[PDB]
């Protein structure tokens, strides 16, 4: 899309709002941002629930100047539990009406543990173990974690650990698990706080005689039952999997997939190879993934049918339409998701339905026509892409202006640039029909189009690699059947800064007075900065270190001067590096 300054006649358009999922902290005056652009003052307007919501009326309530952000205010009192639902925001002008995301606003909460009354659990050396937490509900899902009452982070190995899900898990209860107790914490991100589930202990029943003592004993599968599972993960997420096992010697965890290798750069292993994590998901990691919990007794395998879904997430966002009178234009809403997300179309937050006719307005499938386009129908069409899973909500609309082509940047530009590197001329433009920028250089009537030089939307003028033949004096004209406009900009090539004598690697002994030398090529018409590193922080000019235009001395080394000492050479469009190491005896 294009941005638009405020002096020019301008329809509304959003710059900051909150999430949709919005959580909050009872204890803040309570802030809630909503700030839109447009020439002619918007006006700014809220709803709970599909009904409207009045700001006047509540006092605690109130808006800033010139922004639809609303502050609350706690200091006499009030809660915010009763405020839960959801709202949303209208930024309106003469041109037109924008709206905003439905805010699911929900205040996080904390809430304690119920006291119930807990007989400890006992076991025979070496069974296996479930130990529950399930803690209140939680949003979000808190911060999961064991303690013993004497505050001490709890054993976690390889035999025994904690679940994503908050529970703990024994493979093989053995003896010392008498010495503490254990408890179940919750951490609520917002309001910082903790909750601790009464706290656990356990009895062992060792009944061996003096006369490996204990039974050996088979794997088992603990957490995931059965052989089969599915679990669904939506599309850029982390994918988080689980595999529990319950051995007498420790059995170890090892993870795979169907008929093909793990990509080794988005997954790792967490929680003592009890858990494995994928970056960024697509539908190549879709599939088929199961674990072995190998032992010396027994091994055994569970798959999981990895389903990669997808709340929808946009191919093809629906962008601004720009036309001049009697031109087609069309809107496209394309959202992938797994299952498909179903599309649903308003009219300035109006059903279609029941909208005002419109003969040049054409819905199909996803996308919407527009043959011949008038002033007519003039308004902000919204699209929602829902799926069982999640939704997407995107604004559009189309101003229709009648303006010559206007030049945006400063006039008679200076640009520098070394020889074989990337650059950029920035001529941006605007025009009511789109008008044609072209590029002159050296009073030349042909139009610069092609080979090594090439044009975006905006207008700048990249060359990819440049020749001494490119620099001069370039001229962008932006022009349409209205009007036209130029710009100036000359195009500098000069010479790479290059270090051609490096200084010298050297062993010295201490009270020996040692010098470096550096000698760069730059441009005489260039600032130049040469400065110096000390192992790998930058060094410090002082006293007995005398820096020349191309060397530097130091005067009495020792054996804390030893190491490597990096020489750096930088110019505003270049920079160099060149590193030595110098050694030092002993007497
Ligand atoms: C873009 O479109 C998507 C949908 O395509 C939309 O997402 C929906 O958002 C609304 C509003 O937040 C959600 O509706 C809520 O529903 C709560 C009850 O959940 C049940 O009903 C859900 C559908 O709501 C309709 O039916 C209920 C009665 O069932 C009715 O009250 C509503 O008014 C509405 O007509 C349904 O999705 C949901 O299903 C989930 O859970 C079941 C098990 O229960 C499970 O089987 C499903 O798989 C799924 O997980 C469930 O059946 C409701 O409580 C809530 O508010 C109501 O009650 C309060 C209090 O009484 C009233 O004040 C209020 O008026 C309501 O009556 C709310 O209505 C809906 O669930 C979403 N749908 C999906 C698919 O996510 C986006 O918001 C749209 N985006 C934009 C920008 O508009
Ligand atoms: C103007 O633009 C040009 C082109 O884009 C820039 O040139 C780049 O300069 C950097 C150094 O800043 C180059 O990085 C170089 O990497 C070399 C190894 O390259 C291979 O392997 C890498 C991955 O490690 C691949 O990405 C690459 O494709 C190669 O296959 C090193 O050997 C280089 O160090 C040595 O030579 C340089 C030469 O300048 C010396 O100064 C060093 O002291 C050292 O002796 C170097 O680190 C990069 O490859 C260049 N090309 C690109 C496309 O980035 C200029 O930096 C930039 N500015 C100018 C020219 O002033
Ligand atoms: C997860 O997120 C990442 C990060 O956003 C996504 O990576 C993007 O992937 C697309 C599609 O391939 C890339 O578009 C390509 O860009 C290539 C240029 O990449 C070079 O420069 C990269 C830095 O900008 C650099 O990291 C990369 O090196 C790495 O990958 C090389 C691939 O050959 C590999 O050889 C190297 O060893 C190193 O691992 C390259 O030097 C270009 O060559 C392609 O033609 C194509 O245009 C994006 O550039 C990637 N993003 C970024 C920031 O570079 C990834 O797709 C996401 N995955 C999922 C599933 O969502
Ligand atoms: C008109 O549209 C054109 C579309 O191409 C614009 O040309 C692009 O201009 C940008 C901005 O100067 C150039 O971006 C370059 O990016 C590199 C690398 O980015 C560095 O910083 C990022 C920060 O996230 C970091 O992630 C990277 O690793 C790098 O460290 C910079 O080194 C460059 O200086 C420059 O910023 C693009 O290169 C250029 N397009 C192409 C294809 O090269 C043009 O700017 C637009 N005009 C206006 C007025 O907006």
């Amino acid at each position: 899309s294009i941005e638009i300054p405020m002096d020019l006649t301008q329809p509304p358009t959003i710059t900051k709002q909150s999430v949709k999922d919005h959580i909050v902290d009872p204890r803040d005056n309570i802030l809630i941002e909503c700030e839109a652009k447009g020439n002619p003052a918007p006006s700014f307007h809220w709803t709970r629930n599909s009904r409207f919501f009045n700001i006047a009326k509540d006092p605690r309530v109130s808006m800033r100047r010139r922004s639809g952000t609303l502050v609350i205010d706690f200091r006499s009192g009030g809660r915010p539990e009763e405020y839960e639902g959801e709202y949303q925001c209208f930024a309106r002008n003469k041109f037109g009406t924008a709206l905003s995301n439905r805010i699911r606003l929900q205040v996080s909460k904390s809430p304690l543990w119920p006291k119930e009354n807990l007989d400890p659990v006992v076991v025979q050396e070496g069974a296996p173990l479930t130990l529950q937490c399930n803690p209140p509900p939680g949003l979000p899902s808190p911060v999961i974690f064991w303690m013993s009452s004497s505050m001490e982070p709890i054993t976690q190995d390889k035999r025994v650990s904690q679940g994503h899900n908050g529970d703990l898990y024994f493979s093989n209860v053995m003896l010392q698990d008498m010495q503490t107790d254990y408890s179940c914490n919750a951490r609520f991100h917002f309001t910082h706080t903790i909750q601790q589930k009464n706290p656990f202990t356990l009895k062992v029943l060792t009944n061996n005689p003096y006369n490996r003592g204990v039974a050996e004993r088979t794997p088992s599968f603990m957490y995931p039952q059965g052989t089969s599972s599915s679990q669904m993960v939506l599309r850029g997420m982390d994918l988080l999997l689980e595999c529990i096992a319950s051995g007498v010697p420790t059995p170890d965890i090892a993870w795979y997939k169907k008929g093909g290798d793990l990509p080794s750069n988005k997954a790792k292993f967490e929680n003592f190879n009890k858990a494995l994590r994928i970056t960024n998901v697509s539908e190549e990691d879709s599939g088929e993934y199961f674990c072995l919990a190998s032992n010396k007794m027994g091994s055994i395998r569970h798959t999981i049918s990895v389903r990669v879904k997808a709340a929808p997430y946009w191919l093809d966002e629906p962008k601004n339409l720009i036309l001049a009178p009697g031109e087609d234009g069309r809107l496209v809403c394309r959202a992938n998701g797994n299952p498909k997300p179903t599309v649903q179309w308003m009219v300035n937050g109006e059903p279609l339905q029941s909208a005002p006719p419109n003969p040049n307005r054409e819905v199909a499938g996803d996308t919407i026509i527009f043959r011949d386009t008038q002033i007519s129908s003039r308004a902000v069409y919204q699209c929602n892409t829902s799926n069982e899973h999640g939704y997407l909500l995107a604004n559009a609309f189309v101003s229709v202006l009648d303006v010559p082509p206007r030049m945006l940047s400063a006039r008679n530009q200076l640009i520098r640039v070394i020889l074989y590197n990337r650059t950029r001329l920035d001529c941006p433009f605007f025009g009511s029909p789109i008008p044609t920028l072209r590029w002159f250089k050296n009073g030349q009537g042909s139009n610069l189009d092609g080979g090594n030089y090439h044009v975006y939307e905006n207008g700048s003028l990249e060359i990819k690699m440049i020749r001494k033949e490119d620099q001069g004096i370039y001229t962008c004209v932006a022009t349409n059947i209205l009007g036209k406009a130029e710009n100036q900009v000359r195009l500098e090539v000069k010479d790479p800064t290059r270090i051609y004598r490096m200084p010298e690697d050297q062993v010295a002994k201490r009270g020996t007075t040692v010098q470096l030398e550096c000698r760069v090529k730059h441009d005489p018409s260039l600032k130049l900065t040469v400065s110096w590193l000390k192992d790998d922080e930058p060094l410090y000019i002082g006293n007995r270190m005398k820096k020349e235009d191309d060397s530097l001395t130091i005067f009495g080394v020792a054996e804390r001067d030893q190491g490597s000492y990096t020489c750096m050479a930088s110019t505003e469009l270049d920079q160099d590096l060149a590193k030595a190491y110098l050694t030092v005896l002993a007497d």
